Parts: C-alpha cells; sequence; structure tokens
C-alpha cells in the first residue's frame, strides 16, 4: 500500500463543545480534507451508549446532502470520527441579522433540506434536531445536514414507532412535542424545517417555544402577520409558513407536498 497514508495533520478546530471537538484533519499524502470528531466516553454511564448509536446510524447514511461518513476508531475513551469535511461552514454563518439572505437562495438550501430530511424518513430516521449551525455547506454552497447525535430510528420493518422523548432546541422545536405525551416523529421535523426557513428569510427566530405562554407566538395564530417578524417574508413563502407551522400535527403539510408547493416550484425566487 501506499506509504503514510492513515497519518492526518490537526490543523484547526472546527468547533468546540460539551460534545467533543471536530477537529479538520487534512491528509499527509493527497492533503484530502476531513473532519474528525473526537468525542469523550467518560465515567461509567452516559455517552457509551449515545456515541455507539451515532456510530450505529451514521453507517445507513448516503446521500450528497448529508454528511458524508468514512468510519471510526476506538482508543478507549477518544473516539475519532471521520466524516465529510466542509469548507462552507455552517448555514448559520450565512444568515444576516435581522435581514435573512436572497431569497433566491433560501429556496435553494430549503430544497436540499428536504433531500436529506426526505432521505432520512425515507429510511425512518429523524434527525430530531435540526438548525443551521447544523446545515453544512461545502465549496459550492451545498447544503449538507449534520450532527446525528440525536437521531433515532422511528421506523423498522414498516412499524412506525411513535416517540416521547423531549430532546431538541426549544425555538426551532415542534409545538406538540411540548403537549402531547406521545406522538409522530416525521412531523416534529418538518416543523422544525419551516423555521430554518424563515429564519432565512427573516434573520430571526420566530419565538422561544411552541408554547401558548409565549407572546409573538400567539399573534401567529391569530393570523397577525401584520408588519410582525413575518413581514420580511413575502406571500410567496409566508403562504407556505401558514401551512407548514401549523399547531394540529395531525394537519401539517408534509414534504410530498411541500414540493407541490408553490412558492416551493417558483423560479429564481
Ligand atoms: N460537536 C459540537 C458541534 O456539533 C456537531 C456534532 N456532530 C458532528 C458535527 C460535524 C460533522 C462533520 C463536519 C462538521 C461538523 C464540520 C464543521 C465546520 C465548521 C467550519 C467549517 N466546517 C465539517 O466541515 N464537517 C458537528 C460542538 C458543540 C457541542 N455543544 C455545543 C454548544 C455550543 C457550541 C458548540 C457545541
Amino acid at each position: 500500500a501506499v506509504p503514510f497514508v492513515e497519518d492526518w495533520d490537526l490543523v484547526q478546530t472546527l468547533g468546540e463543545g460539551a460534545y467533543g471537538e471536530v477537529q479538520l484533519a487534512v491528509n499527509r499524502v493527497t492533503e484530502e480534507a476531513v473532519a474528525v470528531k473526537i468525542v469523550d466516553m467518560k465515567r461509567a454511564v452516559d455517552c457509551p451508549e449515545n456515541i455507539k448509536k451515532e456510530i450505529c446510524i451514521n453507517k445507513m447514511l448516503n446521500h450528497e446532502n448529508v454528511v458524508k461518513f468514512y468510519g471510526h476508531r476506538r482508543e478507549g475513551n477518544i473516539q475519532y470520527l471521520f466524516l465529510e469535511y466542509c469548507s462552507g461552514g455552517e448555514l448559520f454563518d450565512r444568515i444576516e441579522p435581522d435581514i435573512g439572505m436572497p431569497e433566491p437562495d433560501a429556496q435553494r438550501f430549503f430544497h436540499q433540506l428536504m433531500a436529506g430530511v426526505v432521505y432520512l424518513h425515507g429510511i425512518g430516521i429523524t434527525h430530531r434536531d435540526i438548525k443551521p449551525e447544523n446545515l453544512l455547506l461545502d465549496e459550492r454552497d451545498n447544503l449538507k445536514i449534520s450532527d446525528f447525535g440525536l437521531a433515532t430510528v422511528f421506523r423498522y420493518n414498516n412499524r412506525e414507532r411513535l416517540l416521547n422523548k423531549m430532546c431538541g432546541t426549544l425555538p426551532y422545536v415542534a409545538p406538540e412535542l411540548l403537549k402531547r405525551r406521545e406522538f409522530h416523529a416525521e412531523p416534529v421535523d418538518v416543523w422544525s424545517c419551516g423555521i430554518v426557513l424563515t429564519a432565512m428569510l427573516a434573520g430571526e427566530l420566530p419565538w422561544d417555544q411552541p408554547s401558548d405562554s409565549c407572546q409573538e407566538y400567539s399573534d401567529w395564530k391569530e393570523k397577525k402577520t401584520y408588519l410582525n417578524p413575518w413581514k420580511k417574508i413575502d406571500s410567496a413563502p409566508l403562504a407556505l409558513l401558514h401551512k407548514i407551522l401549523v399547531e394540529n400535527p395531525s394537519a401539517r403539510i408534509t414534504i410530498p407536498d411541500i414540493k407541490k408547493d408553490r412558492w416551493y416550484n417558483k423560479p429564481l425566487k
């Protein structure tokens, strides 16, 4: 075999957190760039099971819209995850505050968001947590979902399993996830997408949590869109968010339909 092909240099860190340390690894021969997550299984009850599922799931993914997987290699506590690098950073830094971005692009990024999700759900896999700082980019600004830590299989042998685990992100989390003891899983993800849109359409979140106890959120129901944060969102998409961000998860436009949307299939715009 070719010499020095297993050695990757550690240039800079891509992040930092309570998850671990995803460093940017570069080959030693080809200079092939890759990201490496350094999750640490500590003590005697916490990650050893949560990192296994992640590693266990990333072994199913295979789409140009999802953090490509390569492998891993356990070294006791220090675990290394080799996932497709991204020079296009996160979409999170592509959103201007109280502004957003060129509509013609949000429509774009949205599509890809649906492709990955479509994909996932296709094989019965919920991400249970979507958001800009997760939706990465590449050299061609091609959206690429990431972070399958809070992922879980909702469908196995054509037998959808309902959920109950309330793990996500309060603003981006669905509303029924904070109301019903049990609930489907596909929807929640779609709802989490709607935000992503307005997030790229308004350059600001809509609320803190989809609860009647939250000011604005209450108004979004009364259809109070007049000059509210949903003022920077033209009808075209806002009409889609009306259908998306719907109270009754048992009446929330799907993806096969999001696809059928009018703003969703509008040229350039
Ligand atoms: N590990 C997390 C980051 O979330 C991730 C979890 N799992 C996987 C990834 C991940 C996977 C593949 C990746 C990247 C990131 C990545 C990031 C990147 C940054 C700049 C350019 N590229 C890349 O190019 N390929 C990222 C750090 C964190 C944990 N808790 C936090 C609280 C606040 C801020 C950060 C964190």
